[PDB]
């Protein structure tokens, strides 16, 4: 309309030519995800105008169209691949939009949104001009080209020869728009046999490649990659940008290869892996010839490098440069060939073999261009008589890889890159971070060139020797204070108010109590820093037991006594105990030879008696942990811990808090004590109520509580309950991880939720988050006088982004292990590395310190989540699952098998689970490599004594090694099978076998699809393909749409020679027992077999054979019509066949032979017994079985015993059981397949021909028992012409694999061809 001097008039075809292999793969992944625009190349200009431009961009437009016919090209697909068509005449897409009314920063953003509008590739043009008006004469102009079509290299080409035209430049190279074609076409001559010494050099370059880096991710990778991405403009410093040019004259490498060294060493550094593959694009137009031409001529080519971390970066730049230049020589290679050849496991998630990218692209003979095509504005300008060129830059092509370097442009001095990164992976933040250490890298490079890639330390300097300030925790006086001194107070002053619930305890009864108790320990030879072992019962005792003892200066030792004795003996004697108090019950419980005290017998003392005597002493407990190792916490430690977590809590009078945890559990310290600081309530929860999910929701609704800390474990079992929720309560959740599921369900049930972290050894706690989103769950903020660090194995500062060990230090560390003091000097060390740090602890805890500055918990560096040469997020496969309606709870270990292979099982808890729907479902929700090869279904899941899942307890899976032949089930299956078996020339394809693992690849899958459109009438993608690539899950898929309509005839093989063998159901009217035959038969003959329309259309199957003939031959001579004609059967297909060879002479057409395999002839002794409808449902049960040599016996006396739709339903759900039915058909389904067989059987019962001479082949079965005569009754209808014979089987094995070789030989023996 801006445009109408242009006229659209109707376009025709000029020529049809093959793609390239260069262009296969963009065009592939277009196809792959419609909404793609990674690969929409953009270049734009701010173009202000004089009025003498006239004309001129319509009829230079016209003119160059009509030059450089690769400008006119669609790239459509067939069965027989994909095309390049050149169209005589293309309408342009221009589009105009008027941008006065924007401001500047919308206008990028309107122009980036409006570039990436996606391309169909089989509809020209494949490529768009955009076009802003800004002011009066003042225009931005954005043209878009897909990369499938043409390259970056002929952009510079078209932009030249565009700028001459327009009177920019003075001069240009001519531009060859037609050579694209030649190359293309001569490639699709080539062969590249698998011998080839470039493919074997790759074969073996990438052989030991993991299939996906081990970059720590900010988000879960999406199960299919959705192509979006970002970019970050970044410049190298003068400085810097001199001495890498110079670093590179120092060596024998390019300034390429240099910054390539430097990237993969920032790979190393953020992922901790040795082995790292790069992508990178070379040019590809090594022939002269090709210097001119438009095309897409750009190759991948992916450098697999296994970084030593002990050379130098010397040494290590020139390992790189060695195999960069060796890996050029073999560049001839597609990447697409190289993947065909490596056979990777397909991966919806991931870019095949390589992830990472780094383009390296310098233009030559663009120099007037140069400024305008950076990424970043210049003032730099263009001017021409009619017009002037200005920047305008673009964000593009996003989203091709995970992460891609991009560099080679220079300005004032600084190299100038772009960072694109996959935002579904990473956050900007972490880009920034980065480019950030990128920097860094290149910087220690020019400045320390000899030093090892060890000793390399990419971190920023970290100011006040912490890594974050937030993870400082605020310093206070804290661990000065008196505990006891607190409490005293708080009983002096709450008087006869409630203390401890049960009947209840007042505070002033409670003193009481601590004063009888400490006594009682006094007079019975209890000293300060003596170690009293503490076996009780959950009663408002135990509070009152831990104070006493403190206050008798000794520390106590829990002896749980529900755990059991074994683990209570081993405490004992490592923990040497004065002696043990425990309660009236228990004084014989443990055979031990250590003195025992029954706390009843304590008196009560009144406080005020023995308040001189009473002062903690230095020790308060030896805390056992998993060999027993002792923990010895200090008083000042607790305090600490105590008041840090009142500042989080702020517990005051009303406080009311449910103690649910084992005391022998240190985190119980908090339930049993910070209320009684503040003179709230402890309530003693019962063991037997917090371990029954609805004694403990009546216990809640019941007292009243607000505040509650628990595990996870004891958090499920609530939710789990039918729970209501409290909103004044406020909940700590600690032990393990958080995950987001529990997270959410929690935020709806409580008022406030702390996540909260620690190990024994530094007092309970050490950090904890306050959460108010489950999407956002960390370790969160450190408590007071609390120091959190993450290290590598050097025990240096991590830089941000990447994995280490988490130390802590300050006032929470533990005295030391009870009498280990080796493991105590190993674990509580001060280091070089962090000489202000003072004493800190080694938690053994892997920890991931964030670009945010928050710390995420991955734990335990011990556990192996390295696979195949990566490692997994074992929780997000736990998130996954857990949200399957029906899944409870889920756990994913990683398990060594057989060599030296890893595999992932998953462990499953629910009230209704179906384990093959589990797989089912994961597939098409996760990343291939995060799909467990094994389900398991547990009752409940093992827990240790504290409440913690106990993953050692798991019980050890047993892995399938290997997929079990499974054949195909119905129509939809049987021409599928018959299709990846030809489309692959693999011989027998069970419904389970993987299209890809199978020898499958791209091109093949754009092949197979586009035949699966025209077998089946419908849409299908190679999306639909890529995830659905078992005939299996396909013929689901497939099965679902009720509107498919197959043809009755299916192609077993396409041969070379002119007449077809063709072939007729039996009665059951399907074509699955050919299968077999045909995969035996030379494959130098074409064969067709036709099914009942009965099998897909409801009352379709023919009840005459007469009928069903003429049906048949009209069917026939659509695809072969004229004879001589070559027909068979098995069984009653011989019949069928029979019939249609009695026909075709009425119609003068000749008949070859017909083949017949141990058929009964129509004959009445031969029609079936009178059978009723039970009957007829059990011989149809055996008939459906036979076919896979199963047998299905349902007896027709059971079946009378039922109505008739109960024994349809009985018969399909018997045919499933043995899986030769699918577990998705309906019993509509099975009435198509009842009543086709019913239909036969009638056909037979009304069909005796009078007798005429055919030339036949009779293969009789000699091994069936059931006697129909030496001929099968032939002898009564032909006389002269029938050759007969007599081959192992019966009636049905004869189709079996082992028996029908011989027929298959036979049959070619009596029918030779050529
Ligand atoms: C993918 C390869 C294709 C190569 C084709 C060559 C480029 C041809 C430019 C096509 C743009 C034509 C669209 C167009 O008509 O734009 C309209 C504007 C304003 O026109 P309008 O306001 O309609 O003027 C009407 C004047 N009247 C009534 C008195 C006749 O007029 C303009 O804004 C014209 C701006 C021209 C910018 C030329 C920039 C040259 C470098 C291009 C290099 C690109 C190759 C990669
Ligand atoms: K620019």
């Amino acid at each position: 309309g801006h445009m109408n001097n242009l006229a659209r008039l109707e376009p025709e075809v000029l020529s049809r030519h093959a793609i390239s292999s260069e262009q296969l793969g963009i065009w592939y992944i277009q196809r792959l995800e419609p909404t793609c625009s990674a690969y929409n190349m953009v270049v734009a200009f701010d173009v202000k105008v004089n009025q003498s431009l006239g004309n001129k961009p319509i009829e230079i437009l016209e003119a160059v169209m009509h030059d450089y016919p690769l400008l006119r090209v669609s790239m459509p697909a067939n069965d027989q691949g994909i095309e390049q068509l050149i169209w005589d005449r293309v309408y342009p897409n221009i589009i105009f939009s008027d941008a006065r009314h924007i401001e500047a920063s919308d206008l990028t953003q309107l122009v980036e949104q409006d570039t990436k509008q996606p391309f169909d590739l089989t509809q020209p043009p494949l490529w768009r001009i955009h076009c802003y008006e800004c002011g009066q004469n003042h225009y931005v102009i954005a043209f878009v080209i897909h990369h499938a079509l043409m390259d970056f290299w002929s952009i510079g080409l078209l932009l030249r020869d565009v700028s001459k035209r327009f009177g920019l430049v003075a001069e240009s190279d001519a531009v060859n728009g037609i050579e694209f074609v030649q190359y293309a076409d001569k490639q699709q001559s080539s062969v590249i046999d698998d011998t080839d010494e470039s493919l074997i050099f790759w074969k073996n370059a990438l052989k030991h490649a993991p299939h996906v880096h081990s970059i720590p991710l900010d988000y879960p990778r999406p199960a299919v990659q959705q192509h979006k991405g970002s970019s970050l403009v970044f410049r190298v410093s003068e400085s810097v940008s001199s001495g890498l040019v110079n670093l590179a004259k120092d060596y024998e490498i390019t300034l390429f290869g240099l910054v390539l060294s430097g990237f993969y060493v920032l790979l190393h550094k953020l992922s901790n892996e040795n082995n790292l593959v790069i992508a990178t694009p070379v040019a590809g137009r090594l022939e002269r010839s090709l210097r001119n031409a438009l095309g897409q001529f750009v190759n991948t080519i992916a450098i697999h490098m296994d970084i030593d971390a002990d050379q130098t970066l010397r040494q290590f730049t020139q390992q790189v440069q060695e195999q960069l230049r060796q890996s050029l020589k073999h560049q001839k290679i597609a990447f697409s060939r190289v993947v065909e050849a490596v056979s990777p496991k397909r991966d919806g998630s991931i870019n095949p073999l390589a992830q990472i990218g780094m383009f390296w692209e310098r233009l030559g003979g663009m120099d007037e261009f140069k400024e305008l095509l950076l990424p970043i504005q210049t003032p730099a300008t263009l001017v021409g008589q009619d017009l002037t060129l200005g920047s305008f830059p673009v964000r593009q092509q996003e989203g091709q890889l995970d992460i891609t370097l991009e560099m080679g442009g220079e300005y004032q001095g600084e190299l100038v890159g772009v960072l694109k990164y996959n935002t579904d992976l990473f956050s900007a933040q972490s880009a920034e971070n980065m480019v950030q250490l990128l920097q860094a890298v290149l910087s220690e490079m020019v400045a320390h060139p000899e030093r090892k890639i060890v000793e390399l330390d990419i971190a920023p300097d970290y100011k006040d020797g912490i890594q974050f300030e937030a993870l400082r925790g605020k310093a206070t006086d804290y661990a000065q204070h008196d505990l006891f001194a607190m409490i005293l107070k708080q009983i002096d002053e709450r008087g006869d108010n409630h203390a401890l619930t049960s009947h209840t305890v007042s505070y002033r009864e409670l003193g009481q109590h601590i004063a009888g108790i400490a006594e009682y320990l006094r007079a019975h030879g209890i000293t300060q820093g003596d170690r009293v072992g503490l076996m009780l019962d959950r009663t408002a005792l135990l509070p009152a037991a831990i104070l006493g003892i403190w206050a008798a200066g000794a520390a106590y030792v829990p002896l749980d006594p529900n755990f059991p004795t074994e683990r209570l003996q081993n405490i004992i004697e490592d923990a040497e105990p004065k002696v043990i108090l425990t309660q009236t019950e228990l004084m014989d419980g443990l055979n031990v030879s250590v003195p025992r005290l029954d706390i009843n017998q304590a008196g009560v003392v009144a406080l005020e008696q023995v308040r001189e005597t009473l002062a903690f002493g230095d020790i308060a407990y030896v805390m056992y942990t998993s060999k027993p190792k002792g923990v010895r916490i200090g008083h000042p430690s607790i305090i600490n811990f105590l008041l840090s977590m009142n500042d989080r809590l702020q517990v005051t009078t009303e406080t009311q808090l449910l103690a649910i945890t084992t005391y022998a559990f240190d985190i119980s310290i908090l339930e049993l004590l910070i209320p009684l600081m503040y003179g709230g309530v402890v309530h003693v929860c019962p063991r037997e109520v917090s371990q029954d999910g609805i004694q403990l929701v009546d216990y809640l609704n019941a007292k009243s509580i607000n505040v509650l800390q628990a595990t996870p474990a004891t958090w499920k079992m609530l939710l789990d309950s039918e729970w209501s929720g409290n909103a004044g309560l406020t909940a700590l959740c600690g032990g393990e991880a958080l995950d987001t599921i529990l997270a959410e369900k929690l935020l709806g049930k409580v008022g406030c939720l702390w996540n909260v972290y620690g190990p024994t050894e530094t007092t309970v706690w050490s950090s904890a988050a306050r959460i108010t989103d489950a999407k956002y769950i960390d370790l969160g903020e450190p408590l007071a006088n609390t120091q959190l660090y993450v290290l590598d194995e050097q025990q240096r500062l991590v830089p941000p982004g990447v994995m280490g060990e988490l130390w802590i230090g300050g006032d929470g560390l533990a005295v030391d292990y009870w009498q280990r003091p080796e493991l105590t000097d190993a674990q509580f060390r001060t280091l070089p590395s962090l000489p202000n740090a003072g004493r800190l602890y080694r938690t053994g805890d892997k920890v991931c310190l964030r670009t945010d500055g928050r710390l995420t918990h991955h734990g335990r560096l011990d556990f192996q989540v390295k696979i195949r040469g990566f490692r997994i997020e074992l929780g997000e496969i736990e998130n996954v699952l857990k949200q399957i309606d029906g899944i409870t709870d889920a756990v994913v270990l990683v398990k060594t098998t057989g060599d030296n292979d890893q595999k992932l099982v998953a462990y499953v808890t629910g009230q209704e689970l179906d384990i093959a729907g589990l797989k089912k479902n994961l597939q098409i929700h996760l990343p291939a490599y995060m799909v467990p090869s094994a389900f398991i279904r547990l009752d409940e899941f093992p827990m240790t004594a504290n409440k913690k899942l106990d993953r050692k307890a798991f019980p050890e899976p047993i892995f399938e090694q290997s997929n079990d032949y499974v054949a195909p089930r119905d129509p939809i299956e049987i021409e599928l099978c018959t299709t990846f078996e030809q489309i692959l020339s693999v011989k027998r394809v069970g419904i389970h076998d993987d299209f890809f693992e199978l020898g499958g690849h791209s091109l093949l899958a754009v092949k197979l699809v586009n035949h699966l459109k025209k077998a089946f009438g419908t849409e299908l993608s190679v999306a639909l393909l890529a995830q659905y690539s078992t005939v299996e899950r396909l013929g689901e898929i497939i099965r679902e749409n009720k509107e498919i309509k197959p043809s009755i005839v299916i192609e077993l093989r396409r041969g070379t020679y002119e007449q077809p063998l063709w072939l007729f159901h039996p009665i059951g009217g399907s074509t699955f027992c050919y299968m077999e035959l045909s995969r035996h038969l030379n494959p130098n003959r074409t064969l067709r077999a036709i099914q009942s329309p009965g099998l897909i259309e409801a009352d379709a199957a023919e009840v005459a054979i007469e009928e069903m003939a003429t049906l048949y031959i009209a069917e026939m001579q659509k695809m072969q019509p004229q004879g001589p004609y070559f027909l068979g059967g098995w069984c009653f297909g011989g019949a069928i066949a029979y019939e249609i060879s009695r026909q075709l002479r009425q119609m003068g057409q000749q008949v070859t032979g017909i083949v017949m395999i141990d058929t009964r002839a129509p004959i009445p002794e031969n029609v079936p017994e009178d059978a009723d409808d039970a009957m007829l449902l059990s011989w149809f049960a055996r008939d459906l079985a036979a076919p896979y040599g199963k047998k299905l016996t349902i007896p027709a006396q059971y079946l009378r015993e039922l109505s008739p739709d109960q024994m349809f339903d009985h018969v399909l759900k018997e045919a499933k059981a043995i899986n030769v039915l699918p577990l998705d058909a309906d019993p509509s389904d099975f009435r198509l397949y009842f009543d086709t067989y019913l239909a036969n059987g009638i056909a037979l019962q009304t069909y005796f021909p009078e007798p005429e001479d055919f030339p036949i082949l009779l293969v009789k079965a000699k091994d069936e028992q059931e006697d129909f005569g030496e001929s099968l009754g032939w002898d009564q209808l032909v006389k002269d012409t029938l050759t007969q014979v007599d081959l192992p089987g019966d009636h049905s094995s004869i189709m079996y694999a082992e028996n029908v070789v011989a027929v298959a030989q036979t049959i070619d023996q009596m029918y030779p061809i050529p």
